[PDB]
């Protein structure tokens, strides 16, 4: 594996550095891409959750609850615990006839420091409902009623619908059980790790699903479903995020064309549809890219993934721009004086058809 | 060639992050005695470099006549949380010199406080520069420039007097030409220098060195009366290094008088150990010095790794250590209240010849 880092300076004196792990993939999760480790062991975190939106919409009867796209989307989140999305958890919470006290997630301060400043002032104390996974949580007791194993210890790994949870990530990942390994979440639900790569391949998987659903043809029920979170995700994208959130503001830029999740500790996953892009970048179909920073640094994350953007050529400048506080952090000291930037001094490595093209693969 | 040595944090026993470590320990002459990573790395120092500003304020001939006491010099060396306690205390030095917040080329930020942060955030209060964490030494430059007769305008410009002051005592301090110290522009709008990072526990040792000397009653070079004060004045007033609840503070209180530390931004850390049974034990026979860099900047692995390095070295008691054990072991615990993981030091020191293999490296 490759030394790839992301790199600060001050005044052109190196501050920080940030190792880099990226793997970019077709939708059978072939690697065209690498940075780094594009194999690492990595706890998917939020990245995963799509994976277990499959698991609860492939639940027999949930279907009946009648949970909208922007339900789905929730379902999907690392919110940043707005009004709106508290008020989706209760709305969620009454079409499964369920309570704030079911949930066994914990409350966090937000993701979202305008939120966390809003609860400061009214000495809010967030509670259950208020979890960025507070959505992921509704859709497992949504899950766990469908069952008919009980709502009790929906969150425990012995519960019936982690067991659909663990076997759905395992499926997704085309990995043996053994292969993925569990552990437990802020959020206190079962967190999966598997080969960074992996992750990748699922997101890829997502907008592959997505590309045949639009293609108007046949598709398998899991299939079909992956569509349908795929279309939930790119156009609730707010429902997923929030107000100046990276997952947000990127899904809303590319307006339909890719959909992109955050993990906690710096993952990042991204599907991209079939398009102009994919097509020189050397596949057909559908892409998948997932990145890890090794340190965990979320500011860095961002700002390497739109370089990813940029490097592979997926949108236009033009889209790309609106990301770029994101792409290029500032270093601005307290008198508003610039000190420093971020650069990346990293070389995408490429499979055999991939390799000696000068466009810095 | 550079150890690969990391913090590792998990969650269930599977890596999450991890963070590459570069750390020095000299003696009092700066010769290295153990490592990490490449103990030579090329440092930001940010604001572990205070004790040296604020040498080059102390030797600057009339600062004396302006009265700062120890809370004052240990404001200089500060990174301060911004209680009130610290606003105060800059407003009383800018008393002192008879200057005005005006005067401060310094900006305001978020505290370093939590705590203090969610008090102003209540109250909508925007923090000025007479909040900054370096109000302290900004007020020290301010009496540099007024004492020189340079003015105080441009104070912080690095073609101004005291910054050329500034500039000559860091290269002094470090054993390095001018041109072996880099500089740039800090968070508050000074010149901060780079620099090897043995350089920085060279300084350490030299502090701790330095009030060792002052303490033996031994006769001194005006420097090292200075740096025995600076020693003296962090030791004895930790909470304005730092404030409540900061390591910086916790970890000077734990040892009484045995060291001084100091945090720079983006995960520095520097610290000065008088000699002691502790220092003997490691092989010297006079003070020591640890610089400590987090490659990536991740504040909360320097603290696990800086009292990890303190206890791989047997300084202090067990006791005296486990003051710091909320930093030592930084708790993964979950929303509910269930413990998730943890933070592993799979790192391992490497010695001088004098120091190979003996067990306790590990
Ligand atoms: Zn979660
Ligand atoms: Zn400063």
């Amino acid at each position: 594996p490759s030394e790839d880092f992301v790199v600060t300076d001050r005044g052109g004196i190196v501050e920080n550095s940030h190792r880099v792990h990226a793997a970019v993939v077709d939708a059978k999760g072939r690697l065209l891409y690498a940075l780094g480790n594009p194999t690492r062991m990595t706890l998917a975190r939020s990245a995963a959750k799509p994976a277990q939106a499959l698991a609860i919409l492939e639940t027999e009867g949930v279907a009946g609850y009648g949970f909208d796209d922007a339900d789905i989307a929730l379902m999907c989140a690392s919110h940043s615990s707005e009004d709106r999305h508290i008020a989706r958890t209760r709305a969620m919470l009454s079409k499964i006839k369920a309570e704030e006290a079911d949930l066994r997630c914990g409350g966090h301060p937000s993701l979202s420091e305008m939120v966390n400043r809003s609860w400061i002032k009214q000495d809010f104390i967030p509670t259950a409902v208020c979890s960025n996974c507070s959505g992921k949580h509704v859709g497992m007791l949504a899950g766990a009623r469908a069952i008919g194993a009980g709502t009790d210890g929906y969150h425990l790994p012995d519960h019936p619908m982690q067991g659909r949870v663990k076997r759905t990530v395992a499926e997704l990942c085309d990995l043996d059980a053994g292969d993925v390994e569990w552990g437990t979440d802020g959020c206190n639900l079962p967190t999966p790790a598997f080969p960074l790569d992996r992750l990748g391949r699922i997101y890829a998987k997502l907008a592959s699903a997505a590309d045949g659903s639009d293609a108007g043809e046949g598709q398998s029920t899991r299939c079909a479903a992956l569509a349908h979170i795929f279309r939930a995700m790119a156009r609730h994208p707010e429902m997923v995020a929030g107000e100046g959130r990276y997952c947000t503001m990127l899904m809303r830029a590319f307006d339909g064309a890719l959909v992109g999740k955050l993990g906690a500790d710096a993952s990042y996953a991204i599907g991209v549809r079939a398009s102009d892009a994919t097509r020189q970048l050397g596949t057909d179909g559908a892409l998948g890219i997932s990145v890890k920073i090794e340190d965990g640094n979320l500011e860095m994350l961002y700002a390497v993934v739109t370089e990813l953007l940029e490097r592979l050529g997926i949108g236009s400048p033009d889209v790309r721009s609106q990301l770029a506080s994101f792409h290029h952090p500032q270093r601005v000291n307290t008198m508003g004086v610039t000190t420093g930037g971020v650069s990346f001094p990293f070389k995408l490595r490429g499979s055999k058809s991939n390799v000696d093209d000068p466009r810095l693969a």
